[PDB]
């Protein structure tokens, strides 16, 4: 209403897993999500250990509409295809997905304060869904 | 004949630019410059420090064609637009251009066996153009 205005409102902002983190701080890095509005439809994505300034991860993304049920945060890396569920925006990345080589596979679900993430390398693997809440 | 795939073609590989850094060491760093094909259309774009293994910058593109005369190096973040002038692949950058935040005026030559590129911050400014040979 329409569907991709409301995802980029939850999809903006700044996020972080702090309560995941200090809840078992030698399994979970503290982790800051930042997705910056550079146009409408137009985000710079990163992520950063939190007393770091320099992101390890970082790229600018596209926001697509495909109709009807269909969000793509665009990127020629690895697409992410977003549907509505009904309760919150559910991610998993297009078949071809890779970061810098190696094949990836990503999950992600988003929702109005939080967003969870699932990244899976081929050889790296992973450590499993991270939880961000979202930053007043 | 078609125009993509010469581009391609030419796009593809590795380039450095030792002979313009040998020549003025404190000026010009050695950089080298990887374009690497993930997919038909779809490469691994980065610049590292010939001394370091992990790039400075670093992005996966699409190569897209645009009927008659443009090849657009596709990413969210900043899209290199040439066109063929009858001996190279001249580009520059759309109007939109940014790096991590930073405006960005970027232009590129692409030759046969050559790439020479010219990136400018807003703040930053620039060095001047980078000469980089491809290598065999
Ligand atoms: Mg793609
Ligand atoms: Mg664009």
């Amino acid at each position: 209403n329409s569907m991709i205005d409301k995802f980029c409102d939850w999809f903006e902002g700044e996020f972080d897993n702090w309560t995941q983190a200090a809840s078992n701080p030698t399994k979970w890095a503290h982790i800051i999500v930042k997705h910056e509005k550079i146009s409408e439809y137009k985000y710079h994505t990163s992520s950063r250990y939190s007393y770091m300034d320099k992101p390890y991860r970082e790229q600018t993304v596209d926001i697509e509409y495909v109709c009807p049920e269909l969000i793509i945060v665009h990127n020629p890396a690895c697409d992410i295809i977003f549907k509505w569920t009904g309760i919150y925006f559910e991610g998993e990345s297009e078949p071809d997905c890779q970061w810098n080589g190696q094949p990836l596979d990503s999950k992600a679900r988003l929702y109005a304060d939080e967003y969870h993430t699932w990244d899976v390398g081929y050889w790296e693997g992973s450590e499993g869904f991270f939880h961000f809440k979202k930053n007043v």
